[PDB]
């Protein structure tokens, strides 16, 4: 794997793009969503500053809220583009805004997944891919920066928030949505990753959840006591991953039971099938397979996704039933980076045109481009060989 090797690779090199090229590009795309038009094309706002220097977020610009996502994959793209101010102006605001510090409040060591620019928020629970990206990338950025004081003690930040998302206890207390109950955001037992640390809603997680590849990270770098167990979630998500995805398709559902099967929300019945959230599984364990080599099913499950996509050239949808039933929807500019990131495990050379596609797009405009826009921006830094793990 990349990790054990140092070398990283460039899949659009070896599809024949120039390095001053790929640079291009890259630049641009960070360029335009970061300090683009206000109006058509950032997603990044400069929010003031207080006692740590500058506040900033990346959001959805449709809503008009920020998503704890959305600020976790602001910093990790800035970590690993090398922009350290940024990074820590994204973190300051999560930090200051989104993190909750009351140890009586249900949410106690998570971050709000949906807040208003104001730092109101919509809801105090989390959407625990943020948490996973928060502490990986503050992992990283000790790596690449060094450690500062406070806020800005990357790994002691890192370490804090991640023992509590295994260790956290249940929880009932006061929220801006009534009484609530919550728990920790990994099942101890499976050793997954929830959807929800909602006790009403606890007991599934959501394949796109799974991050193999930074769990390794955290098997090396975390409080000793608890890397045993991220080694084991590493493993856990790998086999997850290989019972989640249709045996033709390797579609995933947005949302899952532990034991690999569809979860059917209540609230959004439609999360068994492959939507929004399913789009980024494929990155994941394409990633992982790309860094560290372990996850032996990944190449045939990402050479049967791009098989499958194959089939809906001309006509691509951006929603599918897991067996390949188009559910609607035209091609997205998030899915086709999605898409191009199955190149990091692949084996059939049909990934070269899915990296072409990729290279093509222009950065995204209009009120979508904010979930378009971070997926894009990710799928350019790992197909560039750009997205690497920076061990501390
Ligand atoms: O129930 C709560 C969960 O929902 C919550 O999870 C968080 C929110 O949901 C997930 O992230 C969002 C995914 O959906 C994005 O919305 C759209 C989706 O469509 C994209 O593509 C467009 C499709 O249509 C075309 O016509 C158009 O051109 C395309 O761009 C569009 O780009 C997206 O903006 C949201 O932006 C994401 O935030 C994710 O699970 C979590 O962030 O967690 C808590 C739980 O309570
Ligand atoms: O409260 C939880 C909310 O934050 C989301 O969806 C699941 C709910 O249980």
């Amino acid at each position: 794997g990349a990790v054990a090797t140092g070398e990283y690779r460039n899949l659009f090199a070896e599809i024949g793009k120039s390095e001053i090229d790929i640079q291009r590009k890259i630049d641009e795309a960070f360029q335009h969503l970061f300090y683009g038009d206000a109006k058509d094309a950032a997603v990044y706002y400069q929010a003031g500053g207080n006692e740590n220097g500058p506040l900033a977020y990346v959001y959805d610009v449709n809503s008009n809220d920020v998503r704890s996502e959305g600020m976790s994959y602001g910093m990790m793209i800035t970590v690993q583009m090398d922009k350290k101010a940024e990074f820590d102006a994204i973190w300051n605001w999560a930090k200051t805004y989104m993190y909750q510090d009351s140890p009586t409040h249900p949410a106690f060591g998570y971050f709000a997944w949906s807040m208003r620019r104001d730092g109101v928020a919509n809801d105090d629970m989390p959407a625990p891919d943020g948490e996973e990206y928060f502490v990986t990338a503050l992992y990283f950025a000790a790596a690449r920066w060094g450690n500062g004081e406070g806020i800005f003690n990357y790994q002691q930040e890192a370490d804090t928030i991640l023992s509590r998302m295994r260790h956290r206890q249940v929880i009932t207390g006061p929220t801006n949505r009534g009484v609530m109950t919550a728990t920790n955001l990994f099942h101890p037992e499976e050793a997954q990753v929830r959807f929800t640390p909602d006790i009403n809603n606890a007991d599934h997680t959501d394949a796109s959840y799974h991050l193999p590849s930074f769990y390794e990270i955290w098997a090396r770098v975390a409080p000793q006591e608890d890397r045993a167990f991220w080694a084991k979630a590493a493993d856990v998500s790998r086999d997850y991953f290989a019972k989640a995805a249709h045996p033709v398709t390797a579609l995933t559902p947005d949302y899952g039971n532990f034991d690999g099967t569809p979860w059917a929300a209540s609230w959004r019945p439609e999360s068994v099938d492959f939507r929004y959230n399913a789009w980024r599984s494929v990155m994941n364990w394409s990633m992982d397979y790309a860094w560290w080599g372990k996850d032996s099913g990944a190449p045939a499950r990402s050479d049967k996704l791009l098989a499958f996509f194959e089939t809906q050239e001309g006509k691509m949808n951006h929603l599918y039933s897991l067996d390949g039933k188009p559910l609607g929807g035209g091609p997205t500019l998030g899915l086709i980076s999605m898409n191009a990131t199955a190149a990091m495990a692949a084996t059939d050379p049909r990934w070269h045109n899915f990296v072409e596609k990729l290279w093509q797009q222009q950065p995204p405009t209009g009120q979508y481009r904010y979930y378009d826009g971070v997926l894009y921006l990710m799928a350019l830094l790992h197909c560039a060989g750009e997205y690497k793990a920076w061990i501390p």
